[PDB]
């Protein structure tokens, strides 16, 4: 299954922001408030907004910051790239231990849509290439983050700002800077050509071996390099040495080295799956990290 | 469109751990009684539960333990009774539900949250769920405004790797029992209410590629339905349909002509909302509930 992990200690995080009209969510962490800078634009300035002339004409009386129907008295503000940091006089109480991480294509992440800082639904979505995820996210849902959970601590690794023409959706890390090359203005944007997650689909064959399904392997191996220059002439993503580490412990468990594998994917890009199924589907799938898998079997 | 499942926080802050000599799994702590798989206390279940004290019974709550000052079984379930309210007791409802609904799964070991996920209730009575050792007494929940309706609570993985379990009164959903026994389920169906919820997600989400210009009956669309093991429409779901086709303008049953040619030609290796599948676990209110 696609399995999200527990949002508990995000909920207790989420508050609402308003500057004038507009209500997004926020981010209460300790005593300071994260949500999207844009929450300071007007309707007539927003195809190509000059934020910092914008912000400075307003003060920490301007943002309406709630805890449901609580306000929380803000007291500083400043901008860190595409996100406001609003400090309000107030500890967060279920504020959790917590990290700010930058993920990278092909990592899988929790999202917490919420809608008027009251939160609506979660689900996991993965990076593709291109920076976009695969969401879904109505108006009002700007500000809504995405996270991880290690050990009870929470990394934080996405804050939603955008849906892009082709319905999928961009944002930035937690200070403030975008994945991909997207802006927050009112403007339609195009993704680059997305690829498939190629150390994801390896997970997901360790997967079947692990669970008995084993025809596509092969008495061939390859370099990595060989490998990456078929793999993208098939609309793969070539390998890091970072993807061949983080296949390791997968590796370990089977007894397939991941030069091995790849060579066996190699052969299912080249000669398709012959009517042949794995884990029961047609289709490869690319949305499982070797994290989520492991964790699935543990 | 994705599968998308309620906010868990309400119903972690009552995962508690539940021990019994060699035996532990997960129960369901609210206000001071704790509900549990009532096979914690094998290694006949009256008279095993007869021949327990209360002192039998470990029950942590994160790192505290919480003293078991009564207990008494309902069905396939445990009540402990504890000494502690829980503060983190939602407002929350007990309530059976009928198959083709969907509700959360918060799957827990050891009394930890470890993830969550949507499942439907398969008309034959078993959940597609993702279950290891350990995760029995994990929950299934809807949420309505602040208010959680426990629909279910986990006890087995048959052989074939669906799940079974009960509701919160004990009750198993499907012809199932407790006990460490290979069991098969009947034989399932497709929910066809929720198929063509689920198309009419794609129409709401920008894909048209499977409409046609083809209208049929009601009674013609269940022939074909029954043939190829998915359950009747009634005209219940028909009326249920009516938001969906009100605001897409399609008319349930140019639907059901749709999903006719889907299930005669095959979809033909084109995709619905990511799917080479036909996919029968939103209901209709899920579909609402999401698109807007
Ligand atoms: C002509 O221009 C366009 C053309 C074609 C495509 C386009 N797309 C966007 C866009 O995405 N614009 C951002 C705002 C900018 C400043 C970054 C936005 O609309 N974000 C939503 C979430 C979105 C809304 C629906 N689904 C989501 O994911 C917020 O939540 C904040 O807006 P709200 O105040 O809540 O309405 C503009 C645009
Ligand atoms: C001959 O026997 C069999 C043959 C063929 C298939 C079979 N299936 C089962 C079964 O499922 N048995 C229940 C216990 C009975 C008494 C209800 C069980 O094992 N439930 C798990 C959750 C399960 C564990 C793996 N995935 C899950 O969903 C608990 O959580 C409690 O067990 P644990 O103490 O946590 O290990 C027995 C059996």
């Amino acid at each position: 299954r696609k399995m999200a992990f527990p949002s508990g200690k995000v909920e207790g995080c989420m508050v609402q922001v308003t500057c004038g009209t507009t209500t997004l969510n926020g981010l209460w962490l300790d005593d300071v408030v994260y949500c999207p800078r844009h929450v300071i634009c007007t309707s007539e300035d927003m195809l190509n907004p000059n934020y910092e002339d914008l912000l400075i004409r307003k003060s920490n009386h301007n943002f309406l910051v709630q805890a449901g129907n609580v306000q929380l008295r803000v007291i500083g503000h400043s901008m860190q790239n595409c996100v406001l940091k609003l400090k309000v006089d107030t500890a967060n109480p279920k504020t959790p231990k917590y990290k700010f991480v930058r993920i990278q294509p092909g990592q899988t992440f929790s999202v917490l849509a919420c809608y008027n800082g009251s939160p609506s639904g979660v689900y996991q979505c993965a990076m593709r290439p291109n920076f976009t995820i695969k969401g879904s996210f109505l108006n009002g849902s700007c500000g809504s983050v995405g996270f991880n959970i290690d050990y009870d601590c929470v990394s934080f690794c996405y804050m939603h700002h955008m849906e892009l023409p082709t319905g999928v959706h961009a944002g930035t890390d937690l200070e403030g800077n975008f994945y991909g090359p997207f802006f927050d203005r009112q403007t339609a944007q195009a993704a680059g050509t997305d690829t498939t997650i190629t150390v994801n689909v390896l997970a997901w064959l360790y997967a079947a071996v692990i669970n008995g399904d084993r025809w596509f392997l092969n008495r061939f191996t390859t370099t990595l390099n060989d490998f990456n220059l078929v793999a993208m002439k098939y609309n793969y993503e070539p390998l890091t040495q970072d993807h061949v580490d983080i296949l390791g412990p997968l590796s370990a468990q089977t007894g397939i080295a991941v030069l091995d594998m790849c060579a066996s994917l190699k052969e299912l890009l080249q000669n398709g799956m012959n009517g042949r199924t794995i884990l029961g589907s047609a289709l490869l799938e690319d949305e499982f990290t070797p994290f989520d898998v492991v964790r699935q079997c543990s």
